[PDB]
C-alpha cells in the first residue's frame, strides 16, 4: 500500500532520497528539434526540452516546433500535453495546438507573475470587449465567461480557426495559489480543482489530450498528472494497492523530462493520491468535504 509507504517514507525522513532515486533513473531520448538554432527564441528553459519521440508538431509547414509534449499513459488510458508557460512569441503556436489536438480544456498551474518574473505570457482574453486573434495562426479567440473562485478561475473561451470559421469553445481552469516549486495548500483543495476538471468533460476521450501547463510543463503539471493517473488507475480496478506511485512518475518520465520538481511535490502527489482514493473506492462524500475545506467561494 501507498500509505503504507508514505509513512514507512515519512517515518525515516528519505522522500529526497526517494525523489533523488526517480530523478536518477528517469529516461533520457534525445531533444534534437527543440535544441535546433531556430527554435532558440521557442523554448522558454535552457533546461526543459520536449524529447523528440514524445513532442508534439504543430501542422505548419514552416516551423512545427512546439515546446509541447504528449504524455499518452496506456494502461490508464488517459493522454495529457504538457507545454510551457506560451512565449509572447508562440502564444499563437499554442492555440493551432489546440485547435489540431482537438483540446477541450487547458489547465493553468501558474500566474502569469511569480516571483517577481514573468513565468508566462497573458496569452487568453481577460475581457469580454476584447478578443485577441494570432496572425501567425489564423485563430481569433474571446471571453465568454468566468467564474472566479478563492484560489481559481474557470473560464470559458471561443476559439475560431478564421480560415474556416470553425469554432470551440475550451474550458481554461486557472490555480491561482500553487506556488511555483511549491504543492497547494491542502490536498482537498488540489482534489477539488482536479475534480472541476473532470466533471467538466475536459479529460474525457471523445475530446483531444487536456492541455496541462505550468511555467515550464514540469514541476506543477507533473504533480497534477501524476495524481490524476493514479486516481484513474484505481479506478478501473477498485484497486488502490496494485497503484505504484513512482512507477507511474517513471511512465510519465519516458514521455516528458522533469515530471515533479520536488520532494515534497513528489510527497503531496501521495497525500492527494492517497486521499482521492476515499472517493474512488465509493466514499462519494468526500467530493464535497473537499469543496468545504477548501473555501472556494
Ligand atoms: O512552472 C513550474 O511549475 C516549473 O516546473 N518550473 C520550472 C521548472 C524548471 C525550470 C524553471 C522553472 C521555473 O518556473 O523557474
Amino acid at each position: 500500500e501507498m500509505e503504507k509507504e508514505f509513512e514507512q517514507i515519512d517515518k525515516s525522513g528519505s522522500w529526497a532520497a526517494i525523489y533523488q532515486d526517480i530523478r536518477h533513473e528517469a529516461s533520457d531520448f534525445p531533444c534534437r528539434v527543440a535544441k535546433l538554432p531556430k527554435n532558440k527564441n521557442r523554448n522558454r528553459y535552457r533546461d526543459v526540452s520536449p524529447f523528440d519521440h514524445s513532442r508534439i508538431k504543430l501542422h505548419q509547414e514552416d516551423n512545427d516546433y512546439i515546446n509541447a509534449s504528449l504524455i499518452k499513459m496506456e494502461e490508464a488510458q488517459r493522454s495529457y500535453i504538457l507545454t510551457q508557460g506560451p512565449l509572447p512569441n508562440t502564444c499563437g503556436h499554442f492555440w493551432e495546438m489546440v485547435w489540431e489536438q482537438k483540446s477541450r480544456g487547458v489547465v493553468m498551474l501558474n500566474r502569469v507573475m511569480e516571483k517577481g518574473s514573468l513565468k508566462c505570457a497573458q496569452y487568453w482574453p481577460q475581457k469580454e470587449e476584447k478578443e485577441m486573434i494570432f496572425e501567425d495562426t489564423n485563430l481569433k479567440l474571446t471571453l465568454i465567461s468566468e467564474d472566479i473562485k478563492t484560489y481559481y478561475t474557470v473560464r470559458q473561451l471561443e476559439l475560431e480557426n478564421l480560415t474556416t470559421q470553425e469554432t470551440r469553445e475550451i474550458l481554461h481552469f486557472h490555480y491561482t495559489t500553487w506556488p511555483d516549486f511549491g504543492v497547494p495548500e491542502s490536498p482537498a483543495s488540489f482534489l477539488n480543482f482536479l475534480f472541476k476538471v473532470r466533471e467538466s468533460g475536459s479529460l474525457s476521450p471523445e475530446h483531444g489530450p487536456v492541455v496541462v501547463h505550468c511555467s515550464a510543463g514540469i514541476g506543477r503539471s507533473g504533480t497534477f498528472c501524476l495524481a490524476d493517473t493514479c486516481l484513474l488507475l484505481m479506478d478501473k480496478r477498485k484497486d488502490p494497492s496494485s497503484v505504484d506511485i513512482k512507477k507511474v512518475l517513471l511512465d510519465m518520465r519516458k514521455f516528458r523530462m522533469g515530471l515533479i520538481q520536488t520532494a515534497d511535490q513528489l510527497r503531496f502527489s501521495y497525500l492527494a493520491v492517497i486521499e482521492g482514493a476515499k472517493f474512488i473506492m465509493g466514499d462519494s462524500s468526500v467530493q464535497d468535504q473537499w469543496k468545504e475545506l477548501s473555501h472556494e467561494d
